[PDB]
């Protein structure tokens, strides 16, 4: 049942953590694809964003502004993006729902 | 473009065909309130971010996308951010590559 998300939320694998409250972790990933490439996670598994359900307005919300917020302390002044993963055709590689946050270079079009 | 290219709307939001797609299915929720970028927005946005996914995901599901998807936000110039309002693109019907750009 659980990804290795579980290691990074109950620390018994180290990750670079960038922020960490009640609700969320933001810790860099292992296999970047840009100079400066995180990930925002909810500590509530939800697998992935398609069963995200009413109830997880909020949540979501703050990972948003989570996003955002850890962006401007990376000095992704110059721009960034934001990609979330569903499924197979998402091409999506840990199903616990995480924002990829992307900067430091330039992001080409169209995004994958 | 058509009146029936709006895919949703409500008073928080709109959702609306991408002229230029990048996939078979490809469209843009946007929050009426004019968040320039998402760098932009700000803690009394929490609910209405929020809502914007919640919507990108419903959407996602009435346009069939039931094996895969990928929502993007691009931020500034770097992010190839393409009209300085806030949009949040939904691409799907084929596979997705990674890298996402
Ligand atoms: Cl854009």
């Amino acid at each position: 049942a659980p990804t290795i998300f579980s290691r990074i939320l109950d620390k018994s694998l180290p990750a670079d953590i960038l922020y960490e409250d009640q609700q969320c972790l933001v810790f860099r990933d292992v296999a970047p694809q840009a100079p400066v490439h995180f990930l925002v996670i909810p500590k509530k598994p939800i697998p992935r964003i398609s069963q995200a359900e009413e109830e997880d307005q909020q949540l979501l919300g703050h990972l948003l502004l989570v996003a955002k917020q850890t962006a401007k302390a990376e000095g992704l002044g110059d721009g960034y993006r934001l990609v979330i993963n569903d499924g197979k055709l998402g091409a999506q590689s840990v199903y616990h729902l995480h924002i990829h946050v992307l900067g430091g270079r330039q992001l080409q079009w169209p995004p994958g």
